[PDB]
């Protein structure tokens, strides 16, 4: 009911040599860089607001606790972006990034489009370390702006720290993205029409991602394909700790789960990216 | 930062005598009828699937565990509706409903529209007990069908057990309601343009409700009213156990919190409905 | 294939005594007040821009010629609203309005909601002449504002001249209303769920009206009613000069055509409104 | 106020050598193939229905007369598609297509994406004549299906005759495309984020095209770019017979008009496509 | 044991002047129009699928190889119908149809019902060439629709290319016709109760035809007629190349074989149709 | 795309220990008994009729050549049954049946129902050799007659040689079985509702078998199960020489193909039946 690493490796080679595989990277892809995930940000937001980190986490979801932080005082969200910039894109986080085996194995492949939901320059920065060049596309002016003819376009689906208006962190920013009208939303839905995705380091907890794959399956069911042909194009979801309910919800949406070895989380991902090559 | 019962009582009399107050009832309004809430359904779904109820609750949200139940076997969702009808609308639940002080105090007021998110006939059934007559509107055929000129219209926002196609319980049904195209969705958004709502027994955990009050705030901010006039029309949120984060999120959306006495949850609501009269 | 006046008269009495009939008034309802229709505005916009009125009408539709007028010079649209106010709501147009037999026959009936697409105060002003009182609702602040317990609400679907931001006349304003997010758009779609409409003086040329009745039939077809029950609730379209193609397009959308006598257009409408009483 | 052929020629070379120019072809691109345009179809639909062709055109727009044709009898639309196949993609229309100077000059350039609103195989068929290979993408199964690594993708925006469910010809089919949910609609809106378009043989009469460029300007105005940077990325609209109103409406939407010589309409387009090379 | 042309000619005159003779035309009736039979379609289906035409034929019957073609890819059957319409009903196939001596001799007789198992308009199109008018009946809507008082009804037993839902080509479509519930199946079984049939250009290889004549003989045997009276009403089977087994199987079913001259297959059929006149 | 012996072995153990696996045996199961298949009968029918065996086969299918044999002379079919008895159920065919490894491995399993389409007592006779007892059910009197409480019922789907009226060999006998009214037809369709079948030694060439699995899938599709649940119950088709078209036709009908080793056809089947134990 769940693919292993050796079973999913020839399925990822076929989609990559056709140029129809696109990585979708999450917050967990920057964990060997000693960066906070969605839980240690809330531990840092509770320290500023005067909460205890265990008591503050019981007052709502991740989207709702950041909305409470941004309206506690004026210019409180701007300060967070400044602090995050100092800690996510620091010089010691760049030094851990050349010697990271995942970021070397990601940049060794010749991708054309990479989607990320992280606030750091460590995905396109891994491409600059391997001699390649990337193109960060986060806002409307980036898509309209000039780029080289053949460059891996890194689509910042959540925003970038150098453009603080594009960051979706609070609940009102996620509700603004429910209309699927943003330029990262329009680019994702057109690439999902024709390409397989590889989810690495991302867990389907945001309802803005789960709603896009819902309405792609709707176009699939109304097109009245057979049992054989509607199950042909799959997506892949590499996760060390997938439960029992969530892999069966995603079988509806043509998303296969790749079970990685949870003992060393960094080396299990690196062996997946080297098996595509 | 939170209204009490005596403070919010003259604010509810003014909106009621103008005919601009509409109750929004949740699952907690049927708790003195000894009915399961959203937690004891999951304890019953885990018993059928072979899970332990504490282990099954850690694999996702309420929307996602019901989606996992409905796809475990064919005709598994239909059986649940049949079982729910035997336990929610039973004869012993009707007998506890005439002697319930909340259902007597609700039907004593001359309402015109009541919104509910519960799967039981105990809100309109309380109106039949007081000699009044109600009109259940859940599907498109109910809105098109005939009704008395002046009858309290009970809008089943989540569906009714006698029309099992209207029930939104699984995650795919909540994503179908995100487009705000259903007849309960279109009727709610037009009544929110001109009326105050009174939330009783409902906790803002569903993202389909929180997204409607978000977009209402959009129409409000783009209309460029002042500080005084954009804060004039309020909504009221009676809750025994509101935390510290959630009342401040709802101040953005013109929703005031009424703190009820948590010692006796049944009598605190009944004193609120008698203070409107 | 088309109802006459005597055939449609008992069908309009039944929906009116149930309180489920709502008039939809167009620009043609103000033609006995000697006001310009959509053709004499274009003859006045061409005189300002330096065009001949016959040459200016061949360069695009009514929506597109007003968009060209509004961007010819700064503050050009505001001047038009000021001029329209001087000519539509003048004192000699009010004097022709008490002695108009259509406006007397409209105000003699006890309506609850009237939708209008004409930029003038001659529909609610006819209600003030008969001793009744009305409530103009055009913007978001009007729906939020205070009204009396029971007062016929006149919904300005196109806007009002005393609130020039609500006027939809140019093409960019009609494209802004395609999202169906405006408060007149949300109120219309919820009243269409449960009520019959009577189109008087309006011709279905705007694609914002034809798109609403399209998506109400979609909810009707997906609900899988029978042949008998999906054709039960009709709408009525009184028109002196309906062609051969347009009455058959509207049979899809449960809209019946009432053929009025084209010799005297003012008296044919007045006999329809007196036959409802 | 309007570019000529020699002025717009270096502006089209710059966008083509960067790979950011995409042709948008209309019904007028197949006029040297002696095929009917939108006016001679209506002359053929009126002959079947028993109308005179001059009387039938005065009963509504092109979208509305085809809706009237499709509901006159059962299986009346299927017959039209079959008849159109016999006349549009006939053998004598293919023989006029190798010796056509526009189709030779179109296939001489190394495009990557071509959008067409025509139901015929003479745009991708021109690419097969020049030794190149194309990929017709019209339905959801085409985007999901296999293609080669690098092949010019011809996006049938209106549908193809070999898949009669994808054809948008009647008014109900254009209203179904207003939601912008179709796979040609989602692919167009993502390519418009980053590319210049070249409109050849198409006149902006369909409100489904004019609404897409409206909402791309919304993203542009809300992003708060300057006067210089919001006017940087243009689109080009080659037309022999543009009027006086329509070129100024499209300056709002960053669409420049290229005036071609109306004496020989076939040779004026061919000199434009050879000036890009 | 087999009738010749001169022997069967007075037997066909007697059934024709009584109005009790009905032609049953097959795929071989369109062979002078240079159209593919059931063998050259399989040679064209093997070219698309990548098979060699000699290796593809050894993998199953004609019904089974078309079922394999239709499920190889989505929208693969709708592509075939479009391609067939370009080649069967082309303009050069119509030009060979006026000068064909069989189609002239068929239309010279005053028939009332013609059954055909070919997908093309060259049987009713031969009737339009002789000044007569025909009525194609293929689907349920054709039988319900209006026709003139007296017009030869051409029953498309296999379907027509302008209604692609009626085409029976794949194996699942032949199994759907085994229930004998289709409107061409119900019309054939009632005409077989009272009329002689003339099989021209058809070989009894489909098990849906052989099963109808089986169950008409079952009615004959249970009615307990004598040896003389059960053999009175015959059917006629004109074939150039009937073997040794198949003419004796059909003597059970009151089907006589007319041996035509196999040197010129076109002129042998034309002398049969002129001998009926 | 095709299961091997080791892959299909745990899938057959699960259905057997639940008691939901039923063998379907063909003519090829008696080939190590040196019995004629469907090709050497035709070589024996051609010798009686005076044909050459290579010329006789080109005159029709297996069903049609036996129909020609039975009507060549009176009492010609009765003689064939008598001759077949002398050769199929002879004493030297029984002596090869105890030492046959397939018949030992078939009788070692504790079956409850076995379907056969062969004319010999070597399937139930293998059960008598292993000490077990069987019950031959071929006609209506066998189903009505007495059997023991628990005895493997051998359903002769084609008939038995000791009841010559039940033998379906000629074409008129197969057309009599198309109505699915025979007691072997009614018993098969009810066991197919709830059980997996294992096809051994049978090739899907008879259209009476392929039509039953067609109409079981029709019930499956009208019941509107999902993609996961409609593919749950499979059937298994062990064949040494399956082609390229026929395994893909049967994927529609939930029939999986087990590829056996074609070098030794007797030992490959015996290793399959021993892998179930
Ligand atoms: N600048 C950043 O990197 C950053 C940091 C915190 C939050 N955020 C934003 O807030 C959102 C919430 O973050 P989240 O982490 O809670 O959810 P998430 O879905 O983005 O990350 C969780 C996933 O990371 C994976 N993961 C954890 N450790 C890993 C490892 N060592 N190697 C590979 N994968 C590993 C988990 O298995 C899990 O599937 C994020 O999606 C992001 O938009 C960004
Ligand atoms: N037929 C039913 O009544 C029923 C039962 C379970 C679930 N559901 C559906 O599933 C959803 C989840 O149910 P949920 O209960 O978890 O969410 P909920 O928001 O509807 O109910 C929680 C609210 O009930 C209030 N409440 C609890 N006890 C109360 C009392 N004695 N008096 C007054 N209020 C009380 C809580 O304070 C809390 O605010 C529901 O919204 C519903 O759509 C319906
Ligand atoms: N302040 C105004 O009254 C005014 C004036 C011009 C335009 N407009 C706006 O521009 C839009 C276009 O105006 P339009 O008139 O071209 O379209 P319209 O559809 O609103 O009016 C046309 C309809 O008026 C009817 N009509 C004409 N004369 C009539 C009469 N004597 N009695 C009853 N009905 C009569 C026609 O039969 C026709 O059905 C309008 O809908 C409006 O929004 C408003
Ligand atoms: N199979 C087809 O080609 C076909 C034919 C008719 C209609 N249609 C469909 O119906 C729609 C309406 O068709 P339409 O023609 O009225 O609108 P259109 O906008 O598609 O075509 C009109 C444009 O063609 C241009 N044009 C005319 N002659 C030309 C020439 N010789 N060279 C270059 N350009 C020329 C006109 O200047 C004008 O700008 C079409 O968009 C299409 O979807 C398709
Ligand atoms: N549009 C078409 O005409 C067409 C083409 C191919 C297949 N099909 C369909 O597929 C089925 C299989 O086609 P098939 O041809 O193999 O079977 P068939 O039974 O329809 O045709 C065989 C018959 O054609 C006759 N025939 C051959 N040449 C002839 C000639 N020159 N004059 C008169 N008769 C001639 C043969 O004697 C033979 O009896 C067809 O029945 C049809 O339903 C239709
Ligand atoms: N008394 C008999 O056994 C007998 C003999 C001849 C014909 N018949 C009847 O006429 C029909 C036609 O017979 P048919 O054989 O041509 O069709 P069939 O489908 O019954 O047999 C073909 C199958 O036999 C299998 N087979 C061949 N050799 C085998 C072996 N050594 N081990 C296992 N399987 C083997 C083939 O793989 C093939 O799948 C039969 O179905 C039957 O009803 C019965």
């Amino acid at each position: 009911t769940t693919l292993t690493l050796s079973e999913a490796a020839p399925l990822l080679k076929k989609e990559f040599r056709e140029g129809r595989l696109i990585p979708f990277l999450g917050a967990g892809f920057s964990k060997p860089l000693k960066l906070p995930d969605g839980s240690q940000l809330i531990a840092s937001l509770a320290k500023t607001l005067g909460f205890e980190p265990e008591l503050f986490d019981m007052h709502g979801r991740f989207e709702q606790l950041a909305e409470f932080f941004a309206i506690s005082a004026p210019n409180r969200l701007q300060r967070l972006v400044y602090e995050m910039s100092l800690s996510f894109d620091s010089a010691e986080a760049e030094a851990l990034r050349e010697k990271s085996p995942m970021h070397r194995a990601l940049a060794a492949l010749d991708w054309r489009t990479i989607y990320t939901t992280a606030y750091d320059k460590h995905v396109e920065g891994a491409l600059r370390d391997a001699g390649k060049q990337a193109a960060v596309l986060a806002s409307f002016a980036d898509f309209q702006g000039p780029r080289a003819r053949d460059v891996c376009e890194v689509i910042k689906f959540a925003g970038t720290l150098d453009q603080p208006d594009t960051i979706v962190l609070t609940e009102s920013s996620y509700f603004q993205r429910m209309a699927l009208d943003a330029p990262p939303d329009q680019r994702l839905r057109a690439d999902l029409l024709a390409n397989s995705f590889l989810f690495i380091g991302y867990s389907f907890s945001d309802t803005n991602i789960r709603y896009i794959w819902y309405r792609m399956n709707q176009l699939r069911e109304q097109s009245q394909l057979g049992v054989k042909h509607s199950q042909a194009r799959r997506c892949f979801f590499a996760t060390h700790g997938a439960g029992l309910v969530q892999p069966d919800i995603l079988q509806q949406w043509n998303i296969d789960v790749i079970q990685l070895d949870p003992t060393d989380k960094s080396a299990s991902v690196a062996r997946l990216l080297e098996s595509i090559a």
